[PDB]
């Protein structure tokens, strides 16, 4: 047990209200001057941390009792649990497949004579999610020693229940931080489609210029023909207006709330047009107002398992609550991050299906999709880093490999931005394996 | 005939910068020049061109 | 002028919009808006912007 202690224990005490101030000036502290017991209220009226056995004021042999026990209870819920999508018992990897549109050909009956059974491959991009976290929340409750600390059974159970609710809150705290982490992963890897804005906090024009880019992009995401841009895989995809989820924080709400809405006779015309959710984060710099489809989140579940053991020698239980999840991000859904501050000229250069698999002597065209932020520049520079002596890409994306080509190739689409003396490049990449030809080979005429 | 200034009401943070836009309303298309200025305030509060 | 260039250029675009859409739907019609230059008449329920 404990010997003596001060009352101020973790107290830094910017100023001493007790003697150094209230006893001192004839200032605004005159409302506290006539109080007779103020020096006691200012002493222990913040709560104390170490309990003494204070004696009784009249019968000094008696002790003073705890008159009330206030067990305080909290319930912590993930605001992003509505984006969670299911559970996987068996398996680890998710094969998300997108099929894309194809190109028209012209009708011609004379050529159709000889090209009936010709074949044209579909345009299919796939991406992959695999299990990410594996964690558990250890907790130990030693029930029999805790009977010394209570007098009611109704308080004993409400305390042992509370420790069971110390996990299941922490399983909701850490799941929230992981779903914010998928956002900042996706911005750090450079995969959002960044709309450059100003910081909306500075000028109310910069706030009102931000609502215009918000509603435009929301209308652009939901055009019925779809659009190739706004996602990282660069396919034609179409969002639904009920499926857009604008993820702002609490400050950027109160900018819109106090400035924009307060002074809006027509509220629905400067509305954010999404299912607005509120965080307090995004952690990086300038990142705010992430506007995503609901299919952007690929959060799945693998195990929710509470496993208990009892030590019989020492009277306690261990509570290992295991949580295994697949926390990932679809790129086939389209996602916009309104980043204030200075952003680069080109964020990413998206290229063609990055699995080309070209036969020796074959050709393949590689389509670059530059995610430029501002308006226009930026011709693409092509490259055939990888195998050589025959492998040569043109100014467009035609590969034209070789007869001698064996090793896999790295087709690079390079965009030069910035200074000519330290050329910052935004290099998109594409892989292609080279299968042998075996006909029209060996030597040649 | 008149000049219309963009963000007629502005509320700028100290240290902040608001881009303003003049809209010259005219008849003959001579693309007339704008001189920007600001009334009141410090020495540090100064407008630039555009 | 470009209506995205300002707010003052935006309302100028609207005044040229609504004045033009009224001209297309006057009961006497005009020659000024076809390319065969015939006195035709539009209706407001037919105009698509």
């Amino acid at each position: 047990t404990f010997n003596d202690v001060k009352t101020s224990l973790g107290i830094t005490e910017s100023y001493d209200i007790v003697n150094a101030i209230r006893n001192s000036q004839g200032d605004n502290f005159k409302s506290y001057v006539p109080l007779a017991t103020a020096n006691n209220v200012a002493e222990v009226g913040a709560g104390i941390l170490i309990n003494q056995t204070v004696q009784n004021d009249f019968i000094t042999s008696l002790v003073d009792r705890i008159g009330l026990v206030v067990i305080r209870q909290v319930s912590l819920n993930n605001p992003l649990k509505k984006f969670k999508k299911g559970q996987i018992p068996l398996g680890r990897t998710i094969e998300e497949i997108y099929t894309d549109i194809t190109k028209e050909k012209q009708y011609d009956a004379e050529e159709a004579e000889q090209k009936v059974f010709e074949r044209e491959m579909p345009n299919v991009k796939t991406l992959f999610h695999e299990r990410n976290r594996q964690g558990f929340y250890h907790q130990t409750i030693q029930d029999d020693s805790l009977k010394t600390a209570f007098v009611s059974w109704g308080n004993f159970e409400s305390f042992v229940s509370s420790i069971i609710n110390a996990i299941y809150n922490s399983a909701e705290v850490d799941e929230y931080e992981y779903m914010k982490l998928l956002v900042d992963n996706y911005y750090s890897k450079g995969l959002f489609t960044t709309v450059k804005i100003d910081e909306p906090t500075s000028s109310t024009g910069a706030l009102t210029e931000f609502v215009k880019k918000m509603r435009a992009t929301a209308r652009k995401l939901t055009l019925p023909q779809g659009s190739r841009d706004w996602n990282s895989m660069a396919v034609r995809t179409r969002s639904y207006m009920e499926d857009l989820h604008l993820i702002i924080d609490a400050d950027l709400e109160a900018e819109l709330d106090v400035d924009v809405l307060a002074k809006a006779f027509n509220m629905n015309r400067t509305d954010f047009l999404g299912n607005v959710t509120v965080i307090d984060g995004f952690a990086s710099t300038g990142l705010e107002a992430v506007l995503v489809d609901k299919d952007w989140f690929m959060v799945y579940d693998n195990l929710h398992k509470m496993e208990t053991v009892r030590n019989p020698r020492g009277l306690y239980w261990n509570y290992y609550y295991h949580v295994w999840q697949t926390l990932s991000v679809s790129r086939f859904a389209n996602a916009v991050a309104f980043v204030s501050g200075d952003v680069p000229a080109v964020t990413q250069v998206i290229v063609s299906p990055n699995i080309a698999a070209v036969k020796q002597g074959g050709q393949q065209q590689f389509t670059a999709y530059v995610r430029a932020t501002n308006a226009k520049d930026h011709k693409v520079v092509w490259s055939v880093e990888g195998g050589s002596t025959g492998t040569a890409i043109t100014g467009d994306g035609l590969l034209s490999v070789s007869g001698n080509e064996d090793n896999q190739l790295t087709v690079k689409a390079t965009v030069d931005i910035g200074t000519e003396d330290k050329p910052k490049l935004v290099v998109g990449e594409a892989v292609v394996s080279i299968r042998p030809n075996n006909a029209s080979g060996g030597a040649q005429a």
